């Protein structure tokens, strides 16, 4: 994909698809602001204080219209922002253009190659005068991964020669090796000034705990995914909206009456099942966790192993955050034109590589991000977004109103990481702030909260203004 | 209510309504055993070990057919059991009779007075030879309350002279005064031998933390309510079944098209709203917690203050565990024959006392536990179960299959309290045991659980046999 970079001598750097989309992007941002009252009210509340004044802030998170409102909230609070997407297909090019037109470095376009993706991550982290970010907003942990690998590779450069059998890790290694030649010691220079990362998603938080357990985490992390107002809203209701949206845009297939296999029944699987059930699909669920499996049964879904429904299901959606959920031997047995997609993580929930390399397979692009793979025996499957996040790759991701929850959490997390003294570890926002995120969205919905009386507050032993629930409450 | 006590010289004591109901109770217990695979498999698993051999075990928990299977599970593991109900209307007299016919002390019948209720609690706690329980199963904390008040009043008997403006506390104080006269030092004798309590319900757990906060808890407690397989199944799906069941049995009123006000949207409120929505009611929800309120909005419910639906709703259900949810000034404004009921706690969610004492009000019993209160202006309301737990008071409570979750947790909690050396505090069962509770119920449902491969287990950093989720996971 041919891109536009900043003119020579421009005040700031960028790389996007098309700056002429800016006016359209700005119109949709204006509409989205009205749909994001929590984010806009937080922008107003902290505006005078300027809590992020001058902070070098790098974000690696889907460059959508919703993220544009987050970027401009962080800027309204004083931050000096650079941004890239965290997925090669998730950028909305009009959002990127509108943000560049406002003067902000963005390195993101829809349809990046993997090489381009990591080059964009580097451009985002590299601030002028060979500086780095003082705070990072991350979704999936790729920016955090690059910082850590760059730092540890400066101590032991041989790790840049072990790709672990991963073509993508080879890309990262080659980039880091080039940076060692161009900017020796860069990562050791910038890590002491990087005061924290706020991480958006379940897989990114898992990566943070891998690092913290090995004693390798280099700076504090705020787990935004596990705010109640994120995990229980974005992951559930966001996917309820955006999964079926993407399937409809990509394929225009009727869901009603079809068997749809949802693999996983965590937060994303729960919302995904509801997304399809609302259209009259008969949803069947796979799970490894017996509690989640029992929840699916109590919702009226049949709990199956994938092999049990290869002759029945015509839609498969992976939601696990795990590897090798839909294997090549499964796809060999699927019904003709069965739709195969992933809403969980990266691209390894489906064995996309083994599918592409299957002997004698023929690939036909129906349209961008919709690929029919025809097997020699004559049956085909339809893969969406090359097995990457389908809601963002084939539609527009979650709608603004729910992203206002997630991004109010991100804003408060950035403020907290900057103002508070966190030790090395992974933290969550206090429950009273989590409650505030929800509270800010009630007025637009016409929802009126009841206020505890003095007698009731004493009876329950809680304050009228919260927090209302014990620390361990599950909602 | 005329009761039957054991014959003079009987091997054991009891007080129930009618022993002739035993054969009917036993038939329903036989059916319920098939619906409770978690309990029945737990019997087989721990049968040889006899982990509760000889343990004096007192239960204060709704004397239902489901509790009969729990009692006989505890006995099948060796326990020496005595039982009473924790609510004056919740006993199923046939269940009580079937358990007495099997040789077990039960002090419970449907329609006790408050004085009789506390006399039954005392008969349950008092073991032969002036002994007490070594373990307690409690639901709502009444037995735990009596033990603590008995112990502390032996140090300061003037505690028994302060009724605190409560007729029911006056009943407890009068009984404790008699026990001080008949058996001085009884509570100081039995407390050192009482190894723990396992508490079934949200309100009882709240009481445990209040005692912990005051430094007054006298023995360890296992919080059964907050097992995942209890709170997210019993409190939710149990009420989804048993709320509408009770409303239908009590009133035979069509829910479809009516506005039904559910006050509270925690676990019980969530299940209650689903109970009514399934019949085409238009559910409106009240809440003090903005997170729970936002969840209700995302489910398509209008969130209101009760005052905005007094001219609309014809059903009101309190689910809060809090006091003074439905006030007399609300009931004065309700639509004619509006149904008013409580599925939360005790009898103070609705201002039943103020209703009974309202000037000029007329009470007409339609049938047991269904009372029409006719106001002087001609409008009436229909109060269910005198404002006590409506599912247990006007129907049969939760169905056996979901109680198998709760009662497998109770069984495991009793085993744990007996075998492990807990300190003074409130504890929950380990996640792997919580998962086991769910796993035991999958076969009857036909659910097929997937097993992680070695590669997937390594990828996620978990064991193939669990636990599958972080400690703080909310499901
Ligand atoms: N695309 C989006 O917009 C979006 C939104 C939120 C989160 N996410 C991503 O979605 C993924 C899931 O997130 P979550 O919050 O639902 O996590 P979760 O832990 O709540 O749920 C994942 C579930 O997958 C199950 N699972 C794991 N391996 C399995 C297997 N082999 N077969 C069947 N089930 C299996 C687990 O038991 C678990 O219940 C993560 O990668 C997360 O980052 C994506
Ligand atoms: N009848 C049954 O079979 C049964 C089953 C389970 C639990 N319970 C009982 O039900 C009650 C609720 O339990 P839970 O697990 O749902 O507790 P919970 O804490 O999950 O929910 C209670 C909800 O009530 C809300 N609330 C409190 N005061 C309010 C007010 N004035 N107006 C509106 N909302 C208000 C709280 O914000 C909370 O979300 C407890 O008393 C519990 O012991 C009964
Ligand atoms: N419209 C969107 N804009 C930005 N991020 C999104 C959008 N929809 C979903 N996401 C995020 O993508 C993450 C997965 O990488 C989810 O945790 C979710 O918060
Ligand atoms: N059928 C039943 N038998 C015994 N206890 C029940 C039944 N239905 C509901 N309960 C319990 O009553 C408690 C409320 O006192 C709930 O926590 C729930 O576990
Ligand atoms: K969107
Ligand atoms: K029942």
């Amino acid at each position: 994909t041919q891109t536009q970079t900043q003119p020579a001598g421009n005040a700031f750097q960028y790389e996007i698809r098309d700056i002429s989309l800016a006016e359209f992007g700005r119109k949709e941002i204006n509409l989205a602001e009205h749909e994001m009252p929590g984010l806009m009210q937080t922008r107003e509340k902290y505006g005078a204080e300027q809590p992020l004044k001058g902070v070098r802030l790098a974000g690696s998170l889907h460059m959508t219209i919703q993220t544009a409102v987050l970027i401009e909230t962080l800027q309204a609070l004083g931050a000096n922002v650079r941004w890239c997407s965290c997925n090669i297909f998730s950028t909305q090019d009009h959002a990127a253009a509108a943000i560049v037109a406002a003067g902000t470095p963005v390195f993101a376009w829809k349809g990046e190659t993997l090489e381009e993706y990591w080059e964009c991550t580097w451009k985002t982290l590299l601030f002028p005068d060979d500086m780095g970010p003082q705070l990072i907003v991350d979704d999936g942990g790729d920016a955090t991964l690059m910082v850590h690998r760059g730092f540890y590779a400066e101590d032991n450069p041989s790790i840049l020669d072990d790709d672990e059998g991963s073509e993508e890790l080879a890309i990262v290694n080659k980039l880091l090796k080039r940076i060692q030649k161009e900017k020796p010691g860069y990562w050791h220079k910038i890590v002491p000034e990087l005061k924290g990362v706020s991480e958006e998603t379940t897989t990114g938080v898992h990566r943070l705990y891998e690092m913290m357990k090995e004693g390798k985490l280099l700076f504090p992390a705020l787990n935004v995914n596990d705010s109640v107002t994120k995990s229980k809203f974005d992951n559930v209701y966001g996917c309820r909206h955006s999964l079926v949206d993407a399937i409809m845009r990509a394929t225009d297939v009727m869901l009603s009456g079809k068997v749809a296999c949802v693999l996983g029944y965590g937060d994303v699987g729960k919302g995904s099942a509801e997304s399809l059930k609302g259209q009259g699909a008969r949803v069947v669920v796979t799970e490894v966790d017996p509690i989640c499996a029992l929840q699916a049964c109590m919702a009226g879904y049949e709990v199956v192993r994938i092999e049990d429904v290869l002759d029945k299901a015509e839609i498969f959606v992976t939601t696990t955050g795990n590897c090798d959920i839909i294997r090549i031997e499964h796809m060999e047995k699927m019904r003709h034109n069965a739709i195969v997609c992933n809403i969980g993580h990266f691209d390894n929930e489906i064995q996309v590589k083994a599918l592409k390399e299957f002997p004698g397979i023929k690939r036909i692009e129906i349209k961008p991000q919709v690929d029919q793979f025809v097997f020699p025996d004559g049956h085909a499957i339809v893969l969406l977004a090359e097995g990457r996040l389908v809601n963002l790759g084939c539609a527009t991701g979650h709608p603004s109103f729910v992203m206002s929850n997630s991004f109010t959490n991100q804003t408060l997390a950035q403020i907290s990481l900057w103002k508070e003294k966190y030790e090395l570890g992974v933290y969550t926002l206090p429950k009273k702030l989590d409650e505030e995120v929800a509270r800010l969205h009630l007025e637009k919905l016409g929802a009126k909260l009841t206020v505890l009386t003095d007698k009731q507050a004493k009876y329950l032993g809680i304050a009228k203004d919260g927090p209302y629930k014990p620390d361990h409450y599950r909602y």
